């Protein structure tokens, strides 16, 4: 190319969906490997505990978890099989309650740009997409998100 830049690129990927469900119960989810192997239909291993391993898409996404609050937020890395070494994502979700459904914040930082695109295109597909319809937190009609 033109430009030289040393290091590798990447994005952030945030991503704000609604769930037809409460916070407690997406809050398992995501805290529950059993609910993960569930909307992924696929070898997952999550480990609920500050520092633990989450493992999806066949053991295609790993990561590990950094904070952990009560029914409110979860920050852990995200990245994929493919991906570099030593090379995650900073992804924060949040819980939030709105008397029958729950907006999941994610905001991931740190998502390389080369699989960007690929990251997001694959990353609701399994996490929300797979579970608004397995677990049925999903909505339908048009909405002005």
């Amino acid at each position: 190319g033109s430009s030289g830049s040393s290091g590798i690129p990447t994005c952030k990927i945030t991503l704000k969906e609604t769930f037809l469900t409460s916070p407690e119960e997406l809050y398992r989810v995501f805290t529950t490997q059993e609910l993960v192997q569930a909307f992924t239909h696929a070898p997952a291993t999550l480990e609920a505990d500050r520092g633990g391993k989450f493992h999806m898409v066949d053991g295609n996404v790993s990561g590990e978890f950094t904070d952990l609050v009560p029914e409110k937020h979860i920050v852990m890395k995200w990245r994929f099989k493919s991906w570099p070494e030593g090379h995650f994502a900073t992804i924060t979700l949040t819980f939030i309650d709105k008397n029958g459904e729950t907006e999941l914040c994610m905001e991931g930082r740190g998502i390389p740009a080369p699989e960007e695109e690929r990251t997001r295109q694959g990353w609701q597909r399994y996490y929300f997409e797979g579970i608004k319809q397995t677990f049925g937190y999903g909505a339908s009609g048009p909405s002005s998100g």
